[PDB]
């Protein structure tokens, strides 16, 4: 308990949050010197601004939002400031933006959100990076809206919930208690997003992939949904040392059963050869070391 490290995360029921808890304990469970913790955030900007500035030692973001921030480009956050402090050391799972609103709202599609009160991402979060592009996909700004809500996942289904907000968007991996639970006491429905219209501006922003949401996912949306995704990636400081980053990882990903047991989406879409698969900024040398060793790289 030596060496402390603090991951970010997100909203307290988001997936980042469980993902980093557990990564936390199982790396304190391992005795190798760390004591870990999770820190609830406002999302991927924060905390890779909270790791620039010396606040956090790792934390959870999308991969957008990562190369973004390695290359001072493309989001208002970063750009004209390149963020070269940042490693990744795993990919973990998709994260699917959500786009959900009231069935009592008069929306059915993107372009319906002009004019309504919407939950657009907390502060500091990727979700709000990606709700803007979309919506500019879609021909319409904040500005259009007839209210651009900023909150936390619990802030934001309690707005849906009480009615004082229409829709909401989640840049989050499928199954997140936020919408599992808004599922459960309220009539909502799962807005699509088209690729095609994505990939209209694809040049600008290239991570986005298309996804389809299962249908029975959450309860009440039966029918499949199509929208895009993003991937999320543990992140770390550049400033921990190799050795550190290398214990860490035998800690965690050394023992993959248990790894995988931290959250449902790990279990589904986790695997070794896909945490190195594609990845937007440099591995930190402890990850590369470890992934070598696995034969992995
Ligand atoms: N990817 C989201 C957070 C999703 C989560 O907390 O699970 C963001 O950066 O805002």
């Amino acid at each position: 308990a030596q060496e402390f490290i603090t991951i970010g995360s997100g909203s307290t029921t988001g997936v980042y949050f469980p993902v980093a808890t557990g990564i936390a304990k199982l790396v304190n469970d391992a005795n190798v010197g760390i004591r870990a913790n999770a820190r609830s955030t406002g999302g991927s900007v924060a905390n890779i601004n909270a790791i620039n500035a010396g606040e956090f030692e790792m934390a959870l973001a999308q991969n957008d939002i990562a190369y973004y921030a390695y290359q001072g480009c493309c989001i208002p956050a970063f750009e004209g400031k390149p963020v070269k402090t940042i490693r990744a050391l795993a990919a973990l799972y998709p994260e699917v933006v959500h786009v959900v609103a009231r069935k009592d709202a008069g929306i059915r599609t993107v372009a319906d959100l002009k004019g309504k009160r919407v939950v657009v991402g907390d502060v500091g979060s990727g979700t709000e990076q990606n709700a803007r592009q979309i919506l500019e996909a879609y021909g319409l700004t904040f500005d259009d809206l007839g209210q651009a809500i900023r909150v936390s996942a619990s802030q934001g289904i309690q707005l849906m919930q009480d009615k004082r907000a229409d829709a909401l968007f989640y840049t989050v991996g499928l199954g997140a208690s936020a919408i599992q639970q808004l599922a459960l006491t309220t009539p909502i429905a799962l807005v699509a997003v088209d690729l095609n219209r994505i990939q209209a501006i694809a040049k600008k922003y290239p991570f986005y992939v298309g996804f389809n949401i299962p249908g029975g996912t959450y309860k009440g949306v039966d029918v499949t949904t199509p929208t895009v995704a993003v991937q999320a990636m543990l992140i770390a400081s550049e400033r921990l040392s190799e050795e550190t980053v290398y214990k860490f990882m035998k800690a965690v990903f050394g023992n993959l059963e248990a790894f995988k047991k931290i959250h449902p989406n790990l279990e589904r879409f986790f695997g070794l050869e896909k945490a190195v698969k594609g990845l937007p900024i440099p591995l930190h040398p402890g990850a590369e070391r470890f992934y070598k060793e696995a034969g992995v790289l």
